[PDB]
């Protein structure tokens, strides 16, 4: 065929994309099925095609983007705005809605704006990286850090608005985003907090401005296409201390998460986002599931001792990071030796106490935890042929008894339909994001249709529970949107309501977060 | 005469009073002159009348709101909403539109919904004091506390719902805040974050759920009426120790402030919200102005040298506290007075070295520092007869140069107007909120008018340097929202689309902020 967006003939998507090359330049359109290829899902779910986008747009200014989303207004044109378009696991760069324009506004808007040494922050266009980023603070010999995902090639300011994480201190990238602007989904721009004040120079030192807070609303949403964005940044401390913690028990899970808590609430000497991962993901990281078990089905108990042995980690391994001078460095791993000593079978070891091939984890994430970006991680798609995943996360409290539950729940369903369950807890003060990672074989379509099939169910499975998911995939999010139904859909209604206020034509990433406007509600997409 | 709604008949007002009769008892529903004086701006600004009530009334449930609000919508009569109702200061109960129903969820909503131990949390109703929940965390014996603003009277939501501030490590409210409910403006009830999700026991574990993140969109707005909200409660330390340090010179502000910021920006040394208050300031909480001055306009020297010997304070002062084990405190204590020590006539003091009326303040600091309420600086008011104020707050960047302009530019015109400058610069990690407290006579009409022309004055010149408030008088809310005008006024513009989708009948507090719904649009008022 050709892709096309609903309702819009041949005739005038050829028009449209002429006015889109009027604005960005010939080159910046793309609209061909061997230059629409790479903007795929990468890792696709389902058997059947899926999430197509029906072109490409480069800009290069706010002032472009405005133009573009004027122009789609006029004809129906819906628009799917990406950064870096990375977001592997929830979709790549596609569509929710097939037949949208990709909206690539990293490609070109891709400047460092300001990095202030003095009050710590950065003003961000979308195209900048977190290796983008790195490369600027080392060039000028910064006193500062970043924070960044474990892998380093998406975008600062596309993570945060999909409200994404990292594991520093400053590791809730929405938390320290301050100041951002915003072309409305018929093309007025806005600028949020102190920005909206003209003259003032604390566009990026105090986030909340006057008035109702709005910039939540821009995140996981379609209310309109972002052009900059401020981030605080945390100075770099004097030292660090990376430590992995393993050990040896399925069921050690339960007494690891109830002793954490009391060492993270107080963010000391828990200082950092200490990440839990399964023996899964971890031979992931650095093996071939073949190298363990080449044969049918589930993996074997003696391969996955194996597993353990060889690598000399347990099934539960903890990674954190200590910051500060040298003596509150000691102290604090010494409190977390006590603490964690009480699970019998816990081995410690520093950053600087691994250098087999089990301990390559731990030197990435002393990289990722001191905010220098990596993609080592990528190795983890190499577990089976043509890997790719997707990400299962419901949020955790931190609690022994329910992860235990969630960890059972997860994996007998990944037994169901022969898949591996790597798990990743990522843990806040209070929450755990339960990172449950889906790695199988991109180009066999039944393994594709498995994977569909299982996150459904567990997307439901979960919520029969009490379980929602953070964040989640094109093909889930309708799924994830209808289990937050408390009071009759209250909280859809809400959003359906300000999308047709701000979106009154239906333009911008219908389907995001499950959230339609009015002119494609009813419809199957 | 009666006040009566805009609009609203004298016999579809009765009626409509008692269709709230019926609904919350004919003892909840205020409606005769002198039922509502009490209910009028206790610090009333401006010469002429302003900001009338028409009635109080007074739910017992979630159930009620939805019923008042429902009535209110049928017979177009507009709705304030208050928790305790003492924002003294920025209007105190009364309504910014004349003619509004005050609805007083405080009253009988005052219910403490849980407390939890292990997570640190609270869920509350709009009427629990922070004296109330001090009460609960002591006769629980709870390992918890809980952060006040300067004065305990007031209510734990609704001084969230302003984003309003307290001096603890968890000073920041809004940041705290996890989960609320909140009955939207045509009578619906909403669950944000994981509330949403049906089973859920982590609304005030996770504070965003899924989709876009709403709830900084009910704080200082007008979308609904808000009837549950969590709030996230630190640990109490093991130890904690409050410091004054006294500054001689005015001039000294702007060196205490570039010293500050290296110590604050990594939340330590400063682990605590440090305030920065002038001589005057400490004077009004611990003696009236007639013990140093009686008589003609501005303050002497001779007469501020008095206070300062007589108090044994500075022209600044500057108000800490440290947690933790004592080595901690000592360390951090030490870096504190080498830095501030390179300041020629800086004096430190812990709470524990001052028993004199000059140390009253650091006492009650390390009381409020601590999450124990106070009314102490309630005295503040008798500093003069029938003494009122009001909040003039900018913001500042942590920068001397820039605290220097701002504290010169507001005593220009408090000296023009014939008003002593009280100043608290509270001090965030890379902002400080400059309170600006004008004590005045309320009974004399022209001390009022001189407060409303002067705050006026000081919302246009301190824009016109780029400085913003972040929070202000029912009298200064279209001044303010004004000045946020980037983009020909965007972002007000953003505010009234969602305001008119989710208020089609313009009800819930019209003007709050500046934002008006469209059927009072152009109007005076
Ligand atoms: C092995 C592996 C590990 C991972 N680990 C992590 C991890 O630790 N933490 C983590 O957070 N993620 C993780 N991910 C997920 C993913 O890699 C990152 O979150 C990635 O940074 C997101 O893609 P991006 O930065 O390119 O954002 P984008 O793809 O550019 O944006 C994501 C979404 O945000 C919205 N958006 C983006 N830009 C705009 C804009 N300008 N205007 C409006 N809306 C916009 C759109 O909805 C878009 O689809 C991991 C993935 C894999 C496969
Ligand atoms: C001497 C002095 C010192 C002060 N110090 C401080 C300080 O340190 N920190 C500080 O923050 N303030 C301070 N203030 C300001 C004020 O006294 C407090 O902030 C006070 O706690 C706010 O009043 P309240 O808690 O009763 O809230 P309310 O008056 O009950 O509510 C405040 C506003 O929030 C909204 N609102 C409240 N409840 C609801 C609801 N249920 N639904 C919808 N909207 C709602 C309304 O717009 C309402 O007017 C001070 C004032 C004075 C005079
Ligand atoms: C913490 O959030 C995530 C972590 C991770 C971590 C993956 C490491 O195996 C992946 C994700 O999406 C695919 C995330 O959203
Ligand atoms: C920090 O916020 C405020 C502090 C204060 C502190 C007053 C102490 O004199 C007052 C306010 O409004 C009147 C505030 O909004
Ligand atoms: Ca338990
Ligand atoms: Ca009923
Ligand atoms: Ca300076």
């Amino acid at each position: 065929t050709r892709t096309l967006p609903p309702g819009v003939s041949d005739e005038r998507f050829d028009a449209a994309l002429q006015r889109f090359r009027d604005v960005v330049g010939d080159k910046w359109v793309l609209s061909t099925a061997d230059e629409l290829e790479a903007f795929r899902d990468p890792y696709p779910v389902g058997a059947a095609e899926a999430n197509l986008p029906s072109a490409v747009v480069s800009p290069e200014s706010t002032e472009q983007v405005q133009d573009i989303v004027r122009i789609a207004n006029e004809y129906g044109i819906p628009l799917h705005p990406v950064s870096t378009g990375k977001n592997n696991g929830y979709g790549g760069a596609a569509p929710r809605l097939s037949g949208s324009v990709i909206v690539k506004t990293g490609e070109r808007m891709n400047r460092i704006l300001e990095v202030n040494e003095k009050y710590g922050y950065a003003l961000l266009e979308p195209g900048v990286t977190y290796f983008d980023l790195y490369e600027y603070l080392q060039s000028h010999d910064s006193g500062l850090m970043l924070d960044c995902p474990d892998l380093g090639w998406g975008s600062v300011v596309g993570n945060t608005l999909d409200r994404g994480v990292g594991y520093t201190p400053y590791g809730d990238h929405f938390m320290w985003q301050t100041g951002l602007e915003v072309v409305l989904p018929q093309g007025e721009v806005m600028r949020t907090g102190m920005g909206a004040l003209p003259g003032s120079d604390a566009w990026q030192l105090f986030p909340y401005g006057f008035g109702p807070f709005p910039d939540g609303m821009f995140t996981q949403s379609n209310l309109g296409i972002v052009t900059k964005m401020g981030i605080a940044l945390m100075q770099r401390p004097p030292a660090s201390q990376s430590f992995l913690i393993t050990f040896d028990k399925e069921e050690d899970l339960e007494q690891i998460v109830d002793i954490m808590l009391p060492l993270r609430i107080n963010m000391a000497p828990l200082q950092n986002v200490p990440v839990l991962r399964n023996i899964f993901m971890d031979a992931a990281a650095v093996s071939k599931r073949t190298e363990w078990f080449d044969g049918d089905g589930p993996m074997p108990a003696e391969a996955i001792e194996r597993m353990k042995k060889d690598l000399d980690l347990g099934f539960w391994n903890f990674y954190g990071t200590l910051y500060g001078p040298p003596p509150l460095i000691e102290m604090y791993y010494g409190m977390i030796k006590e603490a964690f000593g009480k699970i019998p079978g816990a081995r410690f070891f520093t950053h600087e106490e691994r250098d087999d091939r089990g301990g390559h984890v731990l030197q990435d994430r002393h990289k990722i935890n001191n905010g220098i970006p990596s993609l080592d991680e990528l190795q983890q798609l190499d577990w089976v042929p043509n890997g790719g995943h997707i990400g299962f996360v419901p949020v955790s409290a931190p609690d022994g008894r329910e992860a235990m539950k969630q960890f059972e729940m997860v994996r007998n369903r990944a037994n169901e339909y022969n898949k591996d369950y790597m798990a990743q807890f990522v843990i806040g003060l209070r929450e755990m994001y339960h990172v449950c990672l889906f790695i199988y074989d991109t180009a066999d379509p039944e393994a594709r249709e498995e994977i569909l099939q299982m996150t459904k169910v567990l997307v439901r499975e979960a919520a029969e529970a009490g379980y929602g998911e953070y964040r989640t995939h094109n093909a889930l999010m309708d799924d994830v949107m209808a289990t937050f139904n408390w009071g009759d859909g209250a909280l859809l209604k809400f959003h359906e309501k300000i999308k047709d206020a701000l979106d009154p034509n239906g333009i911008i990433a219908p389907g995001k977060s499950g959230i339609w406007p009015q002119r494609f509600r009813g419809q199957n997409l």
